[PDB]
């Protein structure tokens, strides 16, 4: 596997939940960036240098993927739930000092981090978050075009060994298949081809194939649970956050993005950027000037 | 192997201008044409049929494309596996023995076969009954949370071609017995025979047999739904008396209760909910052959 960072240390930081593994650069503010589904934190890796030149940048593989330890889970998938991720990156981070970071999270890392806004908002200075609304959200906009659109968020929640066993025949189609389907010219070419070998062999091992059906069932289920408490309880995002979303992206076909997030979040500023989901891959150089222009202040 | 469930059922290759109905045929008196559904195939009356098979002429049909029917190609609009099609090929078949007026009873898929007959050739049949069921545009119109995690499959099998192919290979013994047994009342396989289950898995380990039903399941989503949305649309109703008979831990129960559902599409409906799960024939096989006859007869 490549090392896609030139220059960023790699950083095992032990928790309380298994180890986080991170790529670490840069200097200035923290600025911990988080991945999806099904990428590892090498996803940042065009536009990680850019923010390196102004932050202390750590790219850090969620609980459960790329290399970082995979806790056990449970019957309400608990480690996997973004609140219980979000409570293992905090510690990760008070780990390396840093108990107040900026963060940018897109796909699965990006519902950790509206979620650890919730529930640690003095954590953050400002957040991003990359084509994503809440998942509160995404099942409340549930109908038969979102349910076609992102039908593995309830293929993926069915009960094990379901997802497994059928993503076990050839998880190779099935990794690249994701990737492919949500950029914007819908297969492989604007990841870098190292980069993809990252994503396929995180994926080609069956407990991290386990892992990422934890973290949607943690979706269809506490994760819902837990925003639907915010949302009925009109709990908002008090740090001040950046929506991106692609303009072929995943959230914009559930809503406005915006729009959305405004219900969320009381300083949210917003910004379509021309590409599909893959945001930092797809678009890397408007990724990382909205990035850098938002944290910067 | 495959054991005769039907014995003193005839066997009919019946010939179509889509291909080949494989049916057993049994019983004499009126006709009344059985349907079954996914993923089984006729035999899935093997409890019910003789018992019908005492009053009527039971012809017991593999759906196009299914069980040992022809599978005719499809196309871009999956139109042979639209319940439109369907329907007609199975009218075409039915002609082919002189059966132009006919009882029907279905079960899922077999049952939007059967409601959609109804629809678009009312003429045709004397009586119908649908089993655990509502109509496809219901499902998709109560589409929420809970509905897509109960029923992944009716988004996921209507991915664009190859990818729930390409999974369904993963583990096709697998999720087979695992859809059977998971819509059970006993979440196992014991409500079923042995022999039947071989049928079902032998049907299920034919790739091109697994992409007809992912056909039946795109036409599902897409034709499927249009043809049901026209009919609601212009307020078009089943004429034909009809029985809904649903399981009280059945598919249809959850999304809303089905005969208030079926009497928004049929002028003339009585419905039961049957002690059982899904498979109402053969979870519930004396009640279920008993509500039909006294239906039928």
């Amino acid at each position: 596997l490549a090392d896609l960072f030139p220059g960023f240390g790699s950083e095992w930081i032990n928790t309380s939940s298994g180890r986080i593994f991170a790529r670490v650069g840069g200097d200035g503010p923290p600025l911990l960036l988080l991945h999806g589904f099904p990428q590892t934190h090498v996803m940042w890796h065009r536009v990680a240098p850019k923010l390196a030149e102004r932050f202390k940048v750590i790219v850090a593989d969620l609980p459960g993927y790329g290399w970082s330890d995979m806790p056990e889970s449970d019957e309400q998938h608990t480690p996997y739930t973004k609140r219980a991720m979000a409570k293992q990156l905090i510690e990760a981070m008070e780990q390396l000092g840093h108990v107040h970071f900026a963060l940018a999270g897109h796909d699965r890392g990006a519902r950790v981090s509206y979620r650890l806004a919730l529930d640690s908002p003095g954590r953050l200075s400002k957040l991003a978050v990359l084509d994503i609304l809440p998942t509160y959200e995404y099942w409340q906009r549930m109908n038969r075009a979102y349910a076609l659109k992102i039908y593995h968020w309830s293929f993926l929640a069915q009960p094990a060994p379901l997802p497994e066993n059928l993503l076990g025949g050839d998880p190779d189609f099935y990794v690249k298949a994701k990737l492919a389907s949500w950029t914007r010219a819908g297969d492989l070419s604007a990841f870098d081809p190292r980069a993809v070998e990252h994503y396929r062999i995180a994926f080609a091992d069956p407990m991290r194939r386990h892992v990422m059906c934890e973290d949607y069932r943690a979706g269809a289920y506490a994760d819902f649970e837990h925003d639907k408490i915010d949302v009925e309880a009109g709990n908002k995002i008090p740090v001040p956050m950046l929506a991106l979303w692609g303009a072929s992206g995943i959230a914009q076909s559930a809503a406005t993005p915006l729009d959305v997030w405004r219900k969320w979040a009381s300083d949210v500023q917003g910004a379509p950027i021309e590409s599909g989901h893959f945001l930092p891959e797809e678009a890397p150089d408007q990724t990382a000037e909205a990035l850098v222009r938002f944290f910067s202040a």
